[PDB]
C-alpha cells in the first residue's frame, strides 16, 4: 500500500508498488540513469559505490551525513531519506566541486573507475569536518580501493584541505552555499507519523515499524524474520551463499534502540546504534573518565577503527553484530570477557540475558528467543585491578577480516597480587567465538609470573585446539597467534602491576619492551623529482598535463562500457562455469532453468555447434565445456535473459552432473610428476657453466616459489555487443586491450568477413593484462547470442565470477645452483624456471621466453645456462600481467642473489654491486647494452636515501629490540622492451583537420588509464604548433584504424606516438605552401584555404615497427629496443610475535629518459610499485586440494590499501640522456616499477634475519610473504611448542 | 566516403569501383554510410556528380593500396588476398590509405 | 571535432534535405544540449512541404 | 529490413520536438503566450528566438 519517497541529488524520487528487492547502486545506475556510482565488488570492501546518506533527527533538529555503501543498501530503507553520488555535487555542465577539481588536478586518477567513489568519501568527510586533520580523510579513504594510482596523489589532494600541480590555483572550498538538506523531508519528518510502512512483492514482504510496539508486534507475528539494520551480515550471505528471506522487517529511527546511557556502574549502548557512532562515543568516555574505569572501552575503541572501513562502520549496527555472531568478530571477543548483558525486549515484556560464550555458541538455552529483539548492550566500567586487552592480525592493516582476534581481562586480588577473575576469547578459530574457560578457571589462584604464562599457553593450547583440516588455514599459524597474543597480554599486565606495584614485580627487559608498541602510521609523506629552456611555450612535451578525463573521472560523467545507456529491448548474458577440477560432464539438466521468467535461451557447446572453438595461437581451443571440464570456472553454459536478475537466478537452477577424473594436478611438481608428452624446452647458454662449476669456491642450490597474482581491475569484464540489423552488421562494445582480436574472434563465431564486425572502446577502467583472451571468448559466445536472437546483449561479470573466470599472474617455481667465489662473485649459474600455467599453455610459452630473456637483471653472468618450461593444471588458465615473466624471473635471480650473499658474509648489496654490468657489456642473448644509466640509478638511489646512515640505524634498532626487527634492501632494476618481432610493433593513426581548424585524432591503442590518449593529443600539439584544446579524440576502434596490435607491451604510447606523429607531419608538408603565404595566420585561415586549394586535410599515419629478432635456437639475438633502468630501497619493520610489518620508506630513482608526461609517468611509477608490493606480501592466493579458489573469509583477496602505501616515499627520474630511436627520446615505462616492489619483499628479508641470526637459527622465504611466513620463520618459544599434525593423515582446507 | 545515399546508387557503384581497382569480387567489400567522422570536408552530395567525384577518390585510394603490395602480389601472384593482406602486416605494409 | 554527422541512407531528397535541414538539426541540437537528452525530430507531410 | 533514420530504435529518454510555425505571410508578431502549453502532460520546453 505504501509508496516509497526518497530524494537523489536534491531531486524528489517516488516509486509506487516497489520490489523490496532492489538495490541503490543499481537503482541508481539503471533507473535514475546515474552511472556516477560504479560497482566494484558488490561487498562493501572497495568502495567504488560510495555515497552519502542524509537523514533529519526531528528530536536533536540536526541534519546526520554518514557514507555508505550502495550495493549493500535495499532502497526501502531509504524513505525520507537524501542520497547524494558524485553527480550531485559537481559536473562540468553546471560547477565542479573543489574535491573534485583537486583530486583530478593532484592527479588522483588514472583509470578513474575508483574516483567516483574516492571523491563521495572525502566529500562526505568534508561536510562532517570542514576543517580536517589527514588522520580523518585518510581514515574515511579506509574503505576505498585503488589498483592504478598506488594512492599518493589522492594524498596529496587531502592534504589541501588542512610540483606537479597549481595548488594556489585551487578553487576555495565555501561550507556555505553547498547541498541544501531537501526541505520537504524536514517536514515529513517533523510529523513524527507512527504508521507501519509496508512493501511488498510476489517475492517478499518488506514491513518497516516506526515504534517499538509495532517492531514487537512483527517480531512476535514473523519470528523467523531478520531484523535488517545496515544489512552489512544478511546482504553478503544473500548475494553469496544463497539465503532468502521472504519476510524483511526493517525498523526506522526507534529512540529505544538508540540510547546512550552513562550508568554509575556501567554505560547502555542501543543496538540500533552505528559502529562508527559507538566508536565516536567511546572515544569520548575515555577521555571523561579515569583510565582504571574505561578498560573495556579502550579494547572495543582499538578493535574500532581497524574494522573494515568508513562506510561499513556507519553502516553495520551494533545489535546487528552482536545477533550476527561472526567468527572474525573483532568486537564479540572483547565483550564476552567483559561480564556484559543484553537487554531484550518481546511483547511479553523485559529480559536480561549475559553475552556469554553459550550466547555467542547459538545455544538456544543462552540464546534470544524468536520474538525477542536485542534493545541495548551494557558495557561495565572496570574495578581497580581490573585489566583487558585486544590483539587481532589480518592479511594488512585494515579493512580485513582477522586470521586469529582475542579479547582477554584479568581481576587481582588487592592484597596478594593473585588472579581472581581470568577470561580468555578468541575469534577466527572456530565457527563461532570460543572462551578458554577451563584453562581460566585452572589459572585462578596464580601469580603473575613467566611460570604462569608457560602453563597457560599448554593449557590454552589444549583447549582452543583446531584440527589440521579447520576451514580457513593457517593452522599452525593461527595456534602460534593464540598463544602469541597472551605473550602479550602477560607483558601488558605485567608493566602496568610494575608500574602500580614497583616492589612485587621485576622490571622489563630492555629488548622485550616493543613488543608492546603496535606497528601504525597514518601520516605520510612523499617528495618527487624530475627535470625542465628554449622550447616553446606553447609545446606541452615534457610538462605535467592532467589526464584528459581527468575531471570527467572525478564528476562521473567518464563513460564506462556498463555505463552506456540502456538499448531498446536489450539482454543480458551470464555463465554457468565449472564446479570441478578435472570431471566427466555426465549431463546438463536445462528444462527447470528454460521455464524461469525472463529466461530468453541458454547454450551449452551443442548449440555453438562447428564454431564452438577458435585458434588462438598454436591450436584450436574451445569456448564452452564439451565433455570434460579442466578446471574450475570454465564455462559451460550461457543464460540469456530479459534481466540480470532473472539471468542470475535461472543459472543456478541449471542442473550438471559431474564424475571426477583422476589425475588432479594442482602444483608444478605435480604437473612435472604426471607429464610424460613432448615438451617445447626453451634454453639460454652463455659462457659454460658445467667448466665454471670446477673453479669456484662455493656452490649452493636453492629453490623459491612464488605465487600467481589477480589483476583486481576495478572495472570487471563488461561488454555490450549490438546487430545492426543489416547484412549481419555487429558493433561490439568492450572494455578490452585488443580490438583487433575482439573483430577476429566475433567474426570466426559468426562466420562473417572482417569488414562487417567493429569493435570500438572509449576506455577501460584498468586491465593490466586481464582484458584480451578471455574477452574475447565472452564477446564471442556474446556477439553469437545476439545475432541468433536479433537482439542486443549485454554482459557484465559479478567480481566472484570474474576472478574465477579470467586467469592472473603465473605462479612461479625457481631452481638454481650458483657457483660463486668468496667474495660473491657468481662465475657461474644454472637456473631453471618453472610456470603454472594452468588449463592452457598458449600464453605461459611467451612468459617462459621473455623470463629468460630478462632474468639477467642487472647482472652480468659469466656462465649461464638457464631453462624454462610451462606446466599444464587443473586451474583457471594464467594470462599475461603488467611485467610478462619480469616480477617472477627477476625475484628469482634476486633470491639467489641473496643466497649467495649469506654464505659469503654479505649483504645482499654488496654482492649485487660487484656482480653489477660494467658500463658497456654483453647479455647472456648477446645484445650490447650501455649499462651507465644503471650504476647511475644505483649511485643516485644510495645518496637520496642516505644507505649507509640507515644501514647503520637498523642494525642498531635490531640490536636493542628483540620482538620487533627492521629490515632494510635496495635492489637494481634492468627492463627491456621489445616485442620479438617488427610486425608486433606496428601502428597506426588517422588524423582530420576540419575547416575550422579542429582537429579530431584516433589511433589503434587503448586507454587503460595509463594516459595514451593525453600522450596522443600533447603529440599533436607540438607537431602542429596549436594548444592542446583545439585538438580532440573520441577513442578507439577498427573502423577508423584497422589492424591495431595489442594495446600492451609496454610500447602504446611509443609507437602510437609515432603513427600520430608521422600523420601530423604528413599534413604540415602539405600546408608548408600556404604557412609560408600566411604566416600570422590560424589554423582556420590555413585549413579553409587549403580546401580552397583544394589540398587533403585527411591523412593517415603509420609505424613500422622497432627492428627486434630471437633466435631461440642459438639462444642470440636483438630483441630488445632500449632498456628502463632504475634502482629502489625499502624500509621495514616487523612484529615477529605477529607476523604483521610495516613499510616505513621507499625510495626509487628511475631513468626515463625524456619523459613526455612526468605526472603520468611518475603515476606509473607509483602504480606499479604498489601493484608489485601487493604481489611480493600481501596479495595470496588460496586453493583446495579439489581445486576450487577459496573465497570468503580470511581468504578473501587483499590489494594494497592507503594504509599499505609507505610511510615515506621518494621518487626521482634521472636527468635524460639521449634515445634517438624512440619519440622524443622518451623510454615507455608502466611496467618495470613492478618488480621494484621486491624491495620491500627483501627489506622484510632482512629483518627476518636479524631475528633468526640473533636467535641462532642458521633461510627460503616464498612470495607472497605474508604475516604467516612472517611469523613462522620468527621461531621462538612458541613456534616450537604448538602441536602439529602428521602431514598425511588429514585433508587440509588449502594446498 | 564523402557521397550521400538518395537512392542514385552511389554506394552501389563506389564497390563497383573497389571490385574492378583491386581485382576481387563484390561480396569482398562492404560499405556502412557516411560520417564526418571518417571522411571529413566533405561537399554536398549533388550536383549530378556525386559518384563521378566519389568514385575518383575511392579509385585512387584503391590504387595507392596496389601499389603498396605489388611486391607482394608478384611474389605470390596465386594467392588470396587474405594471404597478401597477412603477408603485407607481417612485413610491416599500411593496409589503411586514403583516397 | 565535437560534432559528428551520421548519414548510411536518405530515402530521396532531389535536393531537398539541405538547409532547411540544417536549421532544424541546429534547434535541435540546442534542445538536446540544453536537456541532456537524445532529441528526435520527423516532420509530417503537411508540415513538411510548409 | 533497411534503417531509415525514424526507424532507428528508441534511445534511452529520448525527447521529441516539433514546431509552430507561421500562420501569416507578412505581419508582426505582437505576443506569443506559451503558458498553457507549458503546463500541458509531456512538455518538457519550448523554445523562441529569445
Ligand atoms: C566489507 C565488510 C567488512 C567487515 N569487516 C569486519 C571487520 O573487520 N571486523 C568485524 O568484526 N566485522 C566485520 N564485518 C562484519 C560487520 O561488522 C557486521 O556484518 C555488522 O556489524 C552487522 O550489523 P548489521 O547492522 O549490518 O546487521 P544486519 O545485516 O542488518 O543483520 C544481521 C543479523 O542481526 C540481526 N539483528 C540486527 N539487529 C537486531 C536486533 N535489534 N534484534 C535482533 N536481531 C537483530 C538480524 O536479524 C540478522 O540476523 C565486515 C562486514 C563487511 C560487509
Ligand atoms: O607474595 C608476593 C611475592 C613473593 C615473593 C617475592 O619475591 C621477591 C624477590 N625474591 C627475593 C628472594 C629470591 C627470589 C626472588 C615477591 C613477591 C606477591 C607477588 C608476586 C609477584 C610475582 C611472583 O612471581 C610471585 C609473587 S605480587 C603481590 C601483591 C601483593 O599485594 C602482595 C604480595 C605479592
Ligand atoms: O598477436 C597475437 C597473435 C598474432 C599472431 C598469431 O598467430 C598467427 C596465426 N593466426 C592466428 C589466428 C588464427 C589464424 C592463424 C596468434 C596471436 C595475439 C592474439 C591474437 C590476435 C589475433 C587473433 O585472431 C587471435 C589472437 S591474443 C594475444 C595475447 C598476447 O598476450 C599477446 C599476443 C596475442
Ligand atoms: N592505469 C593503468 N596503467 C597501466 C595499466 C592499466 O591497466 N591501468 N596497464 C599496464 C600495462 S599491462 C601495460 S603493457 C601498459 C600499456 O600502456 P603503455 O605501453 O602506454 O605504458 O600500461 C600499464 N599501466
Ligand atoms: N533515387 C534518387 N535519385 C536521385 C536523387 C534522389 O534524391 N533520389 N537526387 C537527384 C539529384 S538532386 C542529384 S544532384 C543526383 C546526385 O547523385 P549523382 O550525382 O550520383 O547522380 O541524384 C539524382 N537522382
Ligand atoms: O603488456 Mo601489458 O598488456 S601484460
Ligand atoms: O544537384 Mo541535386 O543536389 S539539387
Ligand atoms: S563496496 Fe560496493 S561495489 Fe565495492
Ligand atoms: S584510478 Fe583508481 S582504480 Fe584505477
Amino acid at each position: 500500500a505504501s509508496e516509497l519517497l526518497f530524494y537523489v541529488n536534491g531531486r524528489k524520487v517516488i516509486e509506487k508498488n516497489v520490489d523490496p528487492e532492489t538495490m541503490l547502486l543499481p537503482y541508481l545506475r539503471k533507473k535514475l540513469r546515474l552511472t556516477g556510482t560504479k560497482y566494484g565488488c558488490g561487498g562493501g570492501g572497495c568502495g567504488a559505490c560510495t555515497v552519502m546518506i542524509s537523514r533529519y533527527n526531528p528530536i536533536t533538529k540536526r541534519i546526520r551525513h554518514h557514507p555508505a555503501n550502495a550495493c549493500l543498501i535495499p532502497i526501502c530503507s531509504l524513505y525520507g531519506a537524501a542520497v547524494t553520488t558524485v553527480e550531485g555535487i559537481g559536473s562540468t555542465h553546471t560547477r565542479i566541486h573543489p574535491v573534485q577539481e583537486r583530486i583530478a588536478k593532484c592527479h588522483g586518477t588514472q583509470c578513474g573507475f575508483c574516483t567516483p567513489g574516492m571523491v563521495m568519501s572525502i566529500y562526505t568527510l568534508l561536510r562532517n569536518h570542514p576543517e580536517p586533520t589527514l588522520d580523518q580523510l585518510t581514515d574515511a579513504l579506509g574503505g576505498n580501493l585503488c589498483r592504478c594510482t598506488g594512492y599518493r596523489p589522492i594524498i596529496d589532494a587531502c592534504k589541501t584541505f588542512c610540483k606537479l600541480f597549481a595548488e594556489e590555483e585551487f578553487l576555495p572550498l565555501d561550507p556555505t552555499q553547498e547541498l541544501i538538506f531537501p526541505p520537504e523531508l524536514m517536514i515529513m519528518a517533523e510529523k513524527q507519523s507512527q504508521r507501519t510502512r509496508v512493501f511488498g512483492s510476489e517475492r517478499m514482504m518488506w514491513f518497516s515499524p516506526v515504534t517499538l510496539k509495532e517492531l514487537l508486534e512483527f517480531k512476535f507475528k514473523y519470528p523467523q524474520a531478520p531484523v535488517i539494520m545496515g544489512n552489512t551480515s544478511v546482504g553478503p550471505e544473500v548475494k553469496f551463499k544463497g539465503v532468502f528471506h521472504p519476510v524483511i522487517i526493517s525498523p526506522d529511527r526507534i529512540e529505544e534502540l538508540s540510547v546512550v546511557n552513562h550508568a554509575y556502574n556501567g554505560l547502555t549502548l542501543g543496538a540500533g546504534l552505528s559502529l562508527a557512532q559507538v566508536k565516536d562515543i567511546l572515544a569520548d568516555v575515555v577521555q571523561k573518565l579515569p583510565e582504571e574505569k574505561t578498560q573495556m572501552y579502550h579494547a572495543l575503541l582499538k578493535h574500532l577503527g581497524t574494522l573494515a572501513g568508513s562506510q561499513i562502520r556507519n553502516m553495520a549496527s551494533l545489535g546487528g553484530h552482536i545477533i550476527s555472531r561472526h567468527p572474525d568478530s573483532d568486537l564479540n571477543p572483547i565483550l564476552a570477557v567483559g561480564n556484559c548483558t543484553l537487554n531484550l525486549l518481546s511483547k511479553e515484556g523485559k529480559r536480561q540475558i549475559p553475552l556469554n560464550e553459550q550466547f555467542l555458541s547459538k545455544c538456544p538455552n543462552a540464546d534470544l528467543k524468536p520474538q525477542e529483539i536485542l534493545v541495548s548492550v551494557n558495557i561495565p566500567y572496570s574495578r581497580k585491578w581490573e585489566f583487558v586487552s585486544a590483539f587481532r592480525q589480518a592479511q594488512r592493516q585494515e579493512n580485513a577480516l582477522a586470521i586469529v582476534n582475542s579479547g582477554m581481562r584479568v581481576f587481582f586480588g588487592e592484597g596478594d597480587g593473585i588472579i581472581r577473575e581470568l577470561c580468555i576469547s578468541y575469534g577466527g578459530v572456530g565457527p563461532a567465538t570460543i572462551c578458554a574457560k577451563n584453562s581460566c578457571q585452572k589459572l585462578i589462584g596464580r601469580h603473575w609470573n613467566e611460570q604462569m604464562l608457560d602453563i597457560a599457553c599448554r593449557l590454552i593450547l589444549n583447549e582452543v585446539s583446531l584440527l589440521g583440516s579447520a576451514p580457513g588455514g593457517k593452522v599452525e599459524f593461527k595456534r602460534t597467534l593464540i598463544i602469541s597474543f597472551l605473550f602479550k597480554f602477560y607483558l601488558e599486565v605485567s608493566q602496568i602491576l610494575k608500574k602500580m606495584d614497583p616492589v612485587h614485580y621485576p622490571s622489563l627487559a630492555d629488548k622485550y619492551e616493543s613488543a608492546l608498541e603496535d606497528l601504525h602510521s597514518k601520516h605520510h609523506c612523499s617528495t618527487l623529482k624530475y627535470q625542465n629552456p628554449k622550447q616553446h611555450p606553447e609545446d606541452p612535451i615534457g610538462h605535467p598535463i592532467m589526464h584528459l578525463s581527468g575531471v570527467k573521472h572525478a564528476t562521473g560523467e567518464a563513460i564506462y562500457c556498463d555505463d552506456m545507456p540502456l538499448v531498446d529491448q536489450e539482454l543480458f548474458l551470464t555463465f554457468v562455469t565449472s564446479s570441478r577440477a578435472h570431471a566427466k560432464i555426465v549431463s546438463i539438466d536445462l528444462s527447470e532453468a528454460l521455464s524461469m521468467p525472463g529466461v530468453v535461451d541458454i547454450m551449452t557447446a551443442e548449440h555453438l555447434s562447428d564454431v564452438n572453438s577458435f585458434c588462438f595461437f598454436t591450436e584450436a581451443e574451445k569456448f564452452l565445456a564439451t565433455d570434460k571440464v579442466f578446471c574450475v570456472g570454465q564455462l559451460v553454459c550461457a543464460v540469456l535473459a530479459d534481466s540480470e536478475v532473472q539471468a542470475k537466478r535461472a543459472a543456478k537452477r541449471v542442473k550438471i552432473v559431474y564424475q571426477d577424473l583422476e589425475p588432479l594436478i594442482l602444483t608444478i611438481e605435480e604437473s612435472i610428476q604426471h607429464n610424460s608428452s613432448f615438451k617445447p624446452e626453451r634454453k639460454l647458454e652463455y659462457g659454460n657453466v658445467d667448466e665454471a662449476f670446477k673453479v669456484v669456491d662455493q656452490i649452493l642450490e636453492g629453490e623459491i616459489h612464488m605465487g600467481g597474482q589477480e589483476h583486481f581491475y576495478m572495472e570487471t569484464q563488461s561488454m555490450l555487443v549490438v546487430p545492426k540489423g543489416e547484412d549481419q552488421e555487429m558493433d561490439v562494445y568492450v572494455s578490452t586491450q585488443f580490438p583487433k582480436y575482439i573483430q577476429d574472434i566475433v567474426a570466426s563465431t559468426l562466420k562473417l568477413p572482417a569488414n562487417k564486425v567493429m569493435c570500438h572502446v572509449r576506455r577501460v577502467g584498468g586491465a593490466f593484462g586481464g582484458k584480451v583472451l578471455k574477452t574475447g571468448i565472452i564477446a564471442a559466445v556474446t556477439a553469437f547470442a545476439a545475432n541468433k536472437h536479433g537482439r542486443a546483449v549485454r554482459c557484465v561479470l559479478e567480481r566472484g565470477e570474474d576472478m574465477l573466470i579470467t586467469g592472473g599472474r603465473h605462479p612461479y617455481l625457481g631452481k638454481y645452483k650458483a657457483g660463486f667465489m668468496n667474495d660473491g662473485r657468481i662465475l657461474a649459474l644454472d637456473m631453471e624456471h618453472y610456470s603454472n600455467a594452468g588449463a592452457s599453455l598458449d600464453e605461459s610459452l611467451f612468459v617462459i621466453e621473455m623470463g629468460l630473456l630478462k632474468m639477467d637483471n642487472a647482472y652480468k653472468f659469466p656462465n649461464l645456462r638457464c631453462r624454462g618450461w610451462a606446466c599444464r593444471t587443473n586451474l583457471p588458465s594464467n594470462t599475461a600481467f603488467r611485467g610478462f615473466g619480469f616480477p617472477q624471473a627477476a625475484l628469482i635471480t634476486e633470491s639467489c642473489i641473496t643466497e649467495v650473499a649469506a654464505k659469503c658474509g654479505l649483504s645482499p648489496e654488496k654482492v649485487r654491486i660487484i656482480n653489477m654490468y660494467k658500463e658497456i657489456d654483453q647479455t647472456p642473448y648477446k645484445q650490447e647494452i650501455n649499462a651507465k644509466n644503471l650504476i647511475q640509478c644505483w649511485r643516485e638511489c644510495m645518496a637520496m636515501s642516505s644507505y649507509s646512515l640507515r644501514k647503520v640505524a637498523v642494525e642498531k634498532f635490531n640490536a636493542e629490540n628483540y620482538w620487533k626487527k627492521k629490515g632494510l634492501a635496495m635492489v637494481p632494476l634492468k627492463f627491456p622492451v621489445g616485442l620479438g618481432s617488427r610486425a608486433a610493433g606496428q601502428a597506426a593513426a588517422l588524423v582530420h583537420i576540419y575547416l575550422d581548424g579542429s582537429v579530431l585524432v584516433t589511433h589503434g591503442g587503448i586507454e587503460m588509464g595509463q594516459g595514451v590518449h593525453t600522450k596522443m593529443i600533447q603529440v599533436v600539439s607540438r607537431e602542429l604548433r596549436m594548444p592542446m584544446s583545439n585538438v580532440h579524440l573520441r577513442g578507439t576502434s577498427t573502423e577508423t584504424v584497422p589492424n591495431a596490435n595489442i594495446s600492451g607491451g609496454s610500447v602504446v604510447a611509443d609507437l602510437n606516438g609515432l603513427a600520430v606523429k608521422d600523420a601530423c607531419q604528413t599534413l604540415l608538408k602539405r600546408l608548408e605552401p600556404i604557412i609560408s603565404k600566411n604566416p600570422k595566420g590560424t589554423w582556420k585561415d590555413w585549413a579553409q584555404t587549403a580546401f580552397d586549394e583544394s589540398i587533403n586535410l585527411s591523412a593517415v599515419g603509420y609505424f613500422r615497427g622497432y627492428e627486434s629478432d630471437m633466435n631461440w635456437e642459438k639462444g642470440e639475438g636483438q630483441p630488445f629496443e632500449y632498456f628502463v633502468y632504475g634502482a629502489a630501497c625499502s624500509e621495514v619493520e616487523i612484529d615477529c610475535l605477529t607476523g604483521d610489518h610495516k613499510n616505513i620508506r621507499t625510495d626509487i630513482v628511475m631513468d626515463v629518459g625524456c619523459s613526455i608526461n612526468p605526472a603520468i609517468d611518475i603515476g606509473q611509477i607509483e602504480g606499479a610499485f604498489i601493484q608489485g608490493m601487493g604481489l611480493y606480501t600481501i596479495e595470496e592466493l588460496n586453493y583446495s586440494p579439489q581445486g576450487i579458489l577459496h573465497t570468503r573469509g580470511p581468504d578473501q583477496y587483499k590489494i594494497p590499501a592507503i594504509c599499505d602505501m609507505p610511510t615515506e616515499l621518494h621518487i626521482a627520474l634521472l636527468p635524460p640522456s639521449q634515445n634517438s630511436n624512440t619519440l622524443y627520446s622518451s623510454k615507455g615505462l608502466g611496467e618495470s616499477g613492478v618488480f621494484l616492489g621486491c624491495s620491500v619483499f627483501f627489506a622484510i628479508h632482512d629483518a627476518v634475519s636479524a631475528a633468526r641470526q640473533e636467535r641462532g637459527l642458521h633461510l627460503t622465504l616464498n612470495s607472497p610473504l605474508t604475516p604467516e611466513k612472517i611469523r613462522m620463520a620468527c621461531e621462538d618459544k612458541f613456534t616450537k611448542m604448538i602441536p602439529r599434525d602428521e602431514p598425511g593423515s588429514y585433508v587440509p582446507w588449502n594446498v
